[PDB]
């Protein structure tokens, strides 16, 4: 008697390669669960969604979900996709896992069904901004962020953190998601002398903005979030990508007790390397820890936020909010490889 799990991420669009971690992570650990017999015997199946990270989108898809049934939801990925999503899950009495999600509001208005597998954005701005005043200790900064819910609040957060150290924050600016023209943008870098670019949004514009940033011969150093270190990055900036400051979750493709689920994914000529993969095989586990106890979305809830469930993120627990106990993230130095080695 198989048990339905929704998977719904980016599957199409602009931010593909947040799905494309996704499922990859989802299927591998799925395989993994069935193969030693599933849950008491029942097998789990995935039914895919594409949300296309787009809100509008995700909505409808909710309303798919509730309507054929499923009772748990690993995803969405985006922010602002995942808020509308959320509420109706919520109000329908449908657990919902998310493995990317970071924006502090999704779990900060007493939702009693909801957890992540990834931390909180006001741990990943401190992050960027403590680093930077500390190891970068840059002259002339300026901030760019998509006006998107995610971006905005990191930009926002650094801002704050750079203020408080005192640091020289020459501009603050907003840009347009999709646009692909930013000689704007980076004439004004030039023209300022900026010598450190903090973005806070997603690979499709951190690629261009690095890609005419070089082209036009500026050696500004920038940093993003989460959001802009993965290969997709690197394919659209190429070369331009080397040299990235980046706050992500830490290697766990590297943690050699996983090296099975690594080497399973690239017999399947899939890329194990991204961390949503991780957070998603986290998540599934998550709720396999919880299906075993109970079918009941507020009982596998109730029963998470009550243990210390071992995955191959290392022991989660989570708080009454349904937020990662001790999330930490990392800084490190992003390679046009789409590798990454700890920032000095
Ligand atoms: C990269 C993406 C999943 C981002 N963490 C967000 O919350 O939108």
């Amino acid at each position: 008697e198989d048990i339905k799990v929704a998977v719904v991420g980016a599957m199409s669009g602009p931010v593909a390669q947040y799905g494309d971690q996704e499922f990859t992570g989802a299927e591998q650990a799925v395989a993994d669960i069935n193969a030693k017999g599933g849950i008491k015997g029942n097998k789990l199946q995935i039914v895919k969604y594409d949300d296309a990270c787009d809100p509008k989108q995700a909505v409808a898809v909710a309303n798919k979900v509730v309507n054929d049934g499923i009772k748990y939801v690993i995803g969405h990925l985006c922010s602002s996709s995942t808020q509308p999503a959320s509420d109706i899950y919520e109000d329908e009495g449908i657990l919902m896992i998310t493995p990317a999600a970071t924006a502090p509001e999704l779990t900060a208005r007493g939702y009693q069904l909801i957890l992540r597998t990834t931390g909180l954005d006001s741990d990943q701005g401190p992050t960027a901004a403590k680093y930077i005043l500390e190891k970068v200790k840059p002259q002339r900064i300026a901030i760019v962020h998509d006006k998107q819910q995610y971006g905005e609040g990191l930009a926002r957060a650094v801002q704050d953190g750079l203020k408080k150290g005192n640091a020289n924050v020459v501009f603050f600016d907003g840009i347009t998601a999709g646009e692909k023209d930013f000689s704007t943008l980076v004439a004004r870098l030039k023209k300022e002398n900026i010598d450190f670019v903090y973005y806070g949004g997603y690979h499709p514009e951190m690629g261009q903005i690095l890609r005419q940033a070089r082209a036009a011969g500026l050696k500004t150093q920038f940093m993003g979030p989460e959001g802009v270190a993965n290969v997709s990055l690197s394919n659209i900036a190429g070369e331009s990508a080397e040299g990235l400051l980046v706050t992500k979750p830490k290697n766990y493709d590297q943690v050699p007790a996983n090296k099975p689920i690594v080497d399973a994914i690239k017999a399947k000529k899939q890329d194990p390397s991204g961390a949503f993969v991780w957070t998603t095989y986290a998540a599934l586990q998550s709720l396999q820890a919880g299906l075993n106890q109970s079918d009941d979305p507020a009982e596998i809830a109730k029963y998470l936020k009550a243990n210390s469930v071992d995955t191959v993120m290392g022991p989660l627990t989570w708080d009454e909010k349904g937020d990662l106990k001790g999330f930490e993230f990392g800084v490190f130095d992003w390679h046009a490889n789409g590798t990454a080695t700890d920032a000095k």
